[PDB]
């Protein structure tokens, strides 16, 4: 014969080529599939509906019984390609599909002179996972990937894999960072999976072990938090009876609650139930209340509303013990009887304003104890809160 | 013969196969397809669109009469895969579809020697579904999936069921948990189709019953509502004519009113019309306006214009009767002529400040009697609110 | 000949048939198609975009001449199924599109041993509609659906129906209830549709006429507005000089302005422009306006600035006669120098606050006339809104 | 020969027809497509994208030189269909796409005995185009539609007109009306591109002007704002002294930056920057600031805080001159000592509340004076603005 | 033979060609392909996803060792059209795609007579981009394509560029403007890839710079700032004794906090963290808590609750050096024991005026001086921040 070109080899293996058959000389031997898999950046994390999209580059590679030659009489040719829809191709798939993501098609596969076959793609997946977000800004999250053949039994197609698992796990060259989410490791298994008795599949599962980095939430959820306590705190200093500390308290708590309804959107629950962030920010309502309530009382004792002689029952211990145990502060006749009543009246104002400054003097003590309690009590809150995050950074 | 591979059986079953004729010997016997069907996940419930989104994997065989051959002189072989697109397959569909899902495609079937031919693939359904939300955290939906051939008749195609519809009801194994939605049953039931009287058709209907998990919802829609009430309770402690209580009310009532504004968009309401949890958050909005009414008629009777001498048809049957049925608490003419202006005008201003303290005592009454009609108010509606919760829980 | 089956007939149909050509003996005579539709559900209506989006079940028949044959020699064969793909079939679209919509393929059509050629098919609609919403909740929707062949004129495809016009328009069977829409009709109408001269196409119009439930919106319009005129209406119990009057009448205006703005975004205005609903709002806001004008009027009226003496000519006419018109309420000389002087200070005291009790007296008959004008006028206004309502409902 | 049907001619027209030649006898003699386009509906106008989605009909028509017949022995057939599919066709493409729209497509096309190919297709479009708003609400947009063959130079294919632009022009046959959006015109121009120098092509570009309608804008930016500027107006009325005058303000100014923030996204701001709506958006913030800061002054001058005797050197001019320039309004001993401190005392208070009457005065002259001011400016401010609204539309 | 036209060119090219083996006649030589890229328009860039959309128009050529001809024997044809589908073409794709665009599909080439094979199409880039907008306003986004062969090695397919460098970089001819990204420049670069040994792959990267236009976000992150911050500076003019300046701070704070709230999720904070405009608003923060804090005590210094005699030892230096530091501002027994009470009352009263009196000088003096501290530091932040952007601009 004479020598055209390589081509010549392509019509030697696809003259009488059947690409609906299975490629094996007995149907005995399963076909057996070599796959590896690389993460290359994970494309959203979708909480509330638990779906997990992401984009891999996925390679493959088994044997065709019917595509063998030798290199000799052919050039000494080794390899080549073929157009991949039109040899026999295995139906891989994965079982945590939800949707059908947009790929790229590779029109184009090796084949090699002893049968081998290799196929290059990248794929999108979207797939559903199980989040749990119970500590949602420190969260790390562990999904599966589940590749195998949809119709093919244990009998027909195998699944291994191209390398050594250890290499597979240590594997971060292509991932794109500074996207929220961090690739921890990807562990893949083998396994037999069967519903029913008489079917038996292979399954190979790589676990996606990934973790959120929480300096994106770090500035939106504890600045404005921090703002409002202080401005709480300041709020104090405003004497009881000025008139404007109830209003400052409601317009401060009607704005917290604007904040939180706002931004309970942004965090996510599900599963489960809340993240402990929840269970914080109740915690913050609560000494917001006992603040405003504190307030009511302290302004509902100060007032003047014609009061009666202060108790001595409770101003022994609350002036004088209070001091130390804690910081410290014919015609005649005519004329008698009219002046009589001017003398009378103000001496009853006076006795009047008097009983005013002792309410006021108590209220006083009263409002300063309770001010030095919540002080306190913050700063308790704050230490204890911020030991958390102390103890879990250093780890 | 020699003895290539099982491939020659391949074109002993293609060689000249019309894959567009209905795959019988004799036209009057009609082709049974078996089906059935295994949930895997539930992706969307769409309540104001009133459309379901699901995940299931599908399988269903039938008979091919021109797919026979002898296990013998073929090397033993039973069953093989077969590409889907150059065999028949009969049409069958979802009545209640809306839109067209994604899914994969799978490209090979299974054909046994006895013109058994099996087919597996999943299916993502998007259909038209009634929902009832008239108890909307406690819902429980009853959605239906009609399987039937579009064009054929139940003289060309019937439906029947792969197993007994027992094991199919009762079968939760791959389903996904923690997904806001619980799956209780897929109920099976066959029925004849017919719209106009001369055509008749198979349907095999699953009815697919589920059940929310309000727990997503019980922290969301009732922790504002008792923190809200809470401090309406509070804010009862201002006497009445300090000024600020007016303000008071105002402010919380104008924060309810953002707070239902901005949940009521995320709590749907549809076809009867709205759940019952409407009509508490109106209940609650009743209270409002109650309690802001109380204070202005406290505030309106406290206050000081010119009042007159205090009632004593009121006042007998208010201050005294209250106390027991409820709880209780030449020159010397000239100066006399000139002193007695000012005599006057002080026993008038006494006499006017006497009315206003008689005033205030009987609105400080007043107001102690409704503070405890309205705390005992509330605390039946939330104990018969709490029953309710708990008669259904223990269920 | 032998008996394999009867797919010899379709040999005998498909060996020499050309899918590209018309199929007509004389190329004089046109195709008729003969079509119908059902409504399956309403899935959108965009009223911003004037845009319709429905489900339908359309099926249509017509003859093919080259596709006869003798049910006799053919075991007594009638009719048969086609792959749709092997055969002509005319191009019938509708003039209205603006989109391409997601519908299922049906791959096997019906022929008839006389050439009658029947397809069915479900069809998701997106077409361009002229929505009019000048009387918003109780809006009835006129749209159309044309259908006609995009190509062949009239001399080629015609186009009839192939049931009564009676029986379509009275045809509600499958269609989807409790959706916010109802389906009152479908009108069939043929028409010649030619926009330049020389051509001219069949076109077979379908009207579809549809009501809105108004209940869906019934309760998000209708109750924070009666709500916040019965606030308003609570509100004039302050009396005038209370101080607070003010800062609740804008606290009101305020929420309410927030409540038209937060609602306005769900309320469309397209076309000739914004529904009744738009001008019964800016009457509530006249109203609001009116009261607050009031209230600014009275305070003005009734505060103290060292005001004169009261007007006789606005005395006679606004006390008494509104009591009738509506309802009804040496060293001596040394001591008198000093004295007087003490004497005159009172006097003058007690003439500055008998004026301002005589204004205050004025501010107050005039607020409780304006609070009965005020009822007046609401009451007015909600029964001759109440009772358009009435009108409409009994119809 | 005998006489089946006319596909026979189909049989001479295509036995050995190549579709991927260009159908010319010379290979130096172009192929002229002659195109037209009707415009349907303008779908979408994204300003932030700078994107026209709009809806056409187009139509084209070339001549094929291997594709003419003799209407003679063809029982006088002088045009007929043949599927889109088999014939060649033009790539013929829009430069300004950004997109793929979704269109339905149309398999089949006319030919006549003489070689004329016609085709007819409606086309989605989504387009890039450079949007001015300088003036938003009256904005008139010019976008352009370029037609071009992607590949082939104008020594392969030209392209010409159907008809003449007269009538292009002015076409408005089947425009879909009250859809924001008004067709002023479709003007249509031949040119010659070529970025490179050795290539060059032919392009027709179809201008599209279209007019937007101000009237759906009329009365989301107008009626809040006038309603704004009366309530302001009405606040005036309130005595500067009362105290409520400086919150009422403040909340004015709150709700009016609500608005103007909740406002201001659905006013879109690209290109060359803001729409003059903005300026005089910025125009009312600085007549709002003008008259808080007048609230503020008067309120600072018309306060009580032991304020010194009124000065004469701004008395004269200010009350005097204001009211014509503008409108107008042993034992003995120890007695008189002792009343000599009562006598000091009353005097002393009663010249501190003589001099804050003058102080209140001054400060209610200059009160009216500055009102009188605002008002006038309000009203030039208002003509100057409508007067501009009166110009434009009498054109 | 005869000369029908150019067709039979095409079979001669066409009649045994077969477009799955790659084009060469010895498999030794790689297929090198040239190719270029003009930039149409930046179609998105999302900052919280790192995602970049954009339109390119890409061509290029390669050599077809099996479709070359001599001009002579056809009628002196030098090139010609063919269907892409019928010829081998590399598989050229970009590495960076997380999604598939939607792009029109171009079915023909050119093909000259020395096997030269061109190809035009346009390109919807989807890619993945990492993003630094630490610098928000004025931030430079510096994103790579790199074009390669996704399965061939280098052995098999090499990249080159079709023109210079030079003039690829250097080439803004169709791009749009006028849309918030300005392209600064394209610069390409060959390379290398492997990761790991065996296989390396030839890879052209194109690094697309462009920048962005501030002054979008001029108007909507300035303005409001300088309005709040200018108001604040005119509340300081209220006295601190008024009662209203309480309010009149907490109202701007609420206003202020409403505003960074619903701006924020307009500015995006992604990778290292949050712009330097969060450090700025923080700063305003930090300003107005100051402001406020100022006001409290101040309101706290001159309140009236019974205060002492004022401190010289905080008077001295307070009035006397800030003038000059800072800027200046048996019957008779009866009677006298009778009159003695009043004197006395009236002298403590007037004694506590007079204390009162002297707290609120000391107020005045601190409030002045605190405000012209605030003022000029107002000033010194407004110059330090103007400074940035006047230093910034003239670059
Ligand atoms: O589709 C079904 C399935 C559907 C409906 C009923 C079923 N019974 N038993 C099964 C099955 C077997 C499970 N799979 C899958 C098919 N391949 C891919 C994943 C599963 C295992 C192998
Ligand atoms: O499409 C139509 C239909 C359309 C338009 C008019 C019609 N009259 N009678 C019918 C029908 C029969 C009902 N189906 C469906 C076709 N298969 C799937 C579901 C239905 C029953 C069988
Ligand atoms: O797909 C893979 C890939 C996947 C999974 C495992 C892998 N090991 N080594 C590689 C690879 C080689 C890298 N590419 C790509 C294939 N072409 C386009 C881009 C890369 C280089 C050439």
């Amino acid at each position: 014969t004479t020598q055209p070109a390589l081509l010549r080899l392509s019509d030697h293996l696809l003259a009488n080529y059947k690409k609906g058959v299975r490629p094996v000389r007995d149907w005995r031997k399963p076909t057996t599939v070599s796959i590896d898999v690389i993460m290359y950046a994970i494309l959203n994390v979708d909480e509330k509906n638990q779906v997990l999209t992401t984009y891999i580059w996925y390679r493959q590679y088994w044997t065709d019984e019917f595509l063998q030659w030798t290199p000799e009489d052919f050039d000494n040719v080794t390899k080549l390609s073929i157009p991949t829809d039109s040899i026999w191709v295995p139906d891989i798939l994965i079982n945590e599909f939800v949707d059908v993501g947009k790929s790229p098609n590779i029109p184009y596969v090796y084949v090699h002179h002893r049968g081998e076959v290799q196929n290059y793609k990248p794929l999108q997946l979207v797939t559903a996972c199980s989040l749990d977000i119970y500590n949602f800004p420190f969260d790390v999250q562990n999904c599966s990937l589940t590749f195998t053949s949809w119709l093919h039994t244990i009998q027909d197609i195998n699944i291994t894999l191209w390398r050594s698992p250890e290499e597979v796990r240590s594997d971060k060259s292509i991932f794109i960072n500074q996207g929220e989410w961090e690739l921890l490791e990807v562990f893949p298994q083998f396994k037999e999976f069967s519903i029913d008795i008489s079917n038996s599949y292979a399954e190979m599962k790589f676990y996606v072990i990934i973790r959120r980095r929480p300096l994106f939430y770090a500035v939106s959820l504890l600045l404005p938090s921090i703002f409002l306590m202080v401005v709480d705190i300041v709020g104090f200093c405003l004497p009881p009876d000025s008139g404007e500390r109830v209003s400052f308290k409601i317009t401060l708590l009607l704005g917290y609650s604007v904040f939180l309804i706002i931004v309970s959107d942004t965090l996510p629950a599900t599963a489960i139930g809340t993240p402990l962030i929840g269970v914080y920010f109740v915690v913050c309502m609560a000494l917001l209340v006992i603040s405003l309530a504190e307030t009511i009382f302290i302004v509902r004792l100060v007032h003047k509303q014609d009061l009666q002689r202060p108790v001595p029952d409770w101003l022994r211990h609350l002036v004088l013990d209070r001091i130390a145990w804690i910081l410290c502060l014919l015609a005649v006749r005519g004329l008698l009887q009219e002046l009589s009543s001017i003398r009378h009246f103000l001496e009853k104002r006076d006795e009047m304003r008097e009983v005013a400054r002792d309410w006021l003097r108590v209220g006083y003590v009263l409002d300063r104890l309770l001010f030095r309690i919540y002080l306190l009590a913050v700063l308790a809150y704050s230490i204890t809160l911020v030991t958390l995050w102390s103890i879990w950074h250093y780890s």
